[PDB]
């Protein structure tokens, strides 16, 4: 199973709970430590995780390096229990951030049948313009395998949660899975319980599931 | 207010009321009808239909003649009620629908203040190959303005409502819409009450929204 994860709800949370916004991103960090092993126990093989929208990258430089730092921060604790990779808008995301991150990939383990995957800097607008920009001029046209090699999520999404209570899917739509089967759920990405995480399985595992066949 | 309708359940209410698949048409062709009304009233002024997907159109030519004549007959019916207009996959629909349906948008009513568009042959990923081979090597570089022009919802969608039970986007998720509301309602598309429009409303209209800034 493939599942990608829109964990919304850490402002709101700490907000809600009258603590910094480094509390509330650290709170999210350990949340994902624990819904990974989740995951896991429940099949899932390939976790796409949505750590930031192109949107998140113009925020303050302040900003910026607390979900930057708390999203490495996973990585450096748990590299060692799966493949690590990541994508998107990479453009966006500071070199230094980008030598981390590669290096964390490289020390993660390439023989672990669990992937751990971050999507960065994630829009359709933004990575459409992008994969044009990149192929404009130099290919002789594009088709959807083409597409499919340049996309940001490069393998097909069977389920999607997003947390955090928003019914839309903000710039977090992945381009090569229109039959992903969607699950909202209204909690605040850190309060998320297992019974939470299992009532949406429950949901996603029962729905009538549609797969794609030859493009047109 | 923009809403784009996802009309889906026609297949599966012909089959629950024992009918031809051309009746289950015929009652959607009604229903559209219905719904245009019941958007006009509650302040909607652009109404865009998901017509077919890019799938639909794979599907055997006596198949495809069933929908494309059904879609085609409300707009015979209602034009001069109406501004007309259609954007998609053009590629994949026959000549013959294609100077039936410009036709129709020319003698549509252009002064008025409702629009009336159907989505033909939608698919993100066939969405973005023809805007990549059309543009491709004709300009210097994408841009987030450029892709808006080209693509095949031409606005900012605030609302979907999607019938018939499934919880997922299939090939109808607006490339430029990151922030479209999404409303998933059980009923079966010609089974539509003005209330399930109402409450659907009801829900949409609550909802916190949000809207994009300038890209990156
Ligand atoms: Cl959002
Ligand atoms: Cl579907």
């Amino acid at each position: 199973t493939t599942l990608m994860l829109l964990p919304d709800g850490m402002r709101r949370w700490s907000e809600k709970n009258g603590v910094s916004l480094d509390d509330g991103y650290a709170a999210m960090g350990d949340k994902i430590i624990e819904f990974m092993g989740w995951a896991k126990e429940e099949g899932v093989k390939t976790l796409y995780i949505t750590a930031s929208s192109a949107a998140n990258h113009g925020r303050p430089e302040a900003a910026v390096n607390t979900f930057m730092e708390a999203f490495t921060e996973v990585i450096r604790r748990c590299h060692s229990q799966f493949k690590f990779d990541f994508s998107g808008s990479l453009d966006l995301v500071s070199e230094d951030y980008l030598t981390e991150l590669s290096a964390l990939r490289d020390k993660s383990d390439s023989e672990s049948d669990f992937t751990l995957h971050y999507i960065l800097g994630m829009s359709l607008s933004h990575e459409v313009v992008g994969i044009f920009n990149k192929l404009n001029g130099k290919i002789p046209e594009m088709t959807e395998e083409i597409l499919a090699e340049n996309a940001y999520v490069p393998t097909q999404v069977d389920y999607i949660i997003r947390t955090g209570g928003a019914i839309r899917m903000s710039s977090f739509f992945p381009l090569m899975s229109p039959y992903a089967e969607l699950h909202f759920s209204p909690v605040l990405f850190p309060d998320t319980t297992r019974a939470d995480f299992d009532a949406a399985l429950k949901d996603l595992r029962a729905r009538d599931r549609r797969f794609g066949g030859y493009p047109a």
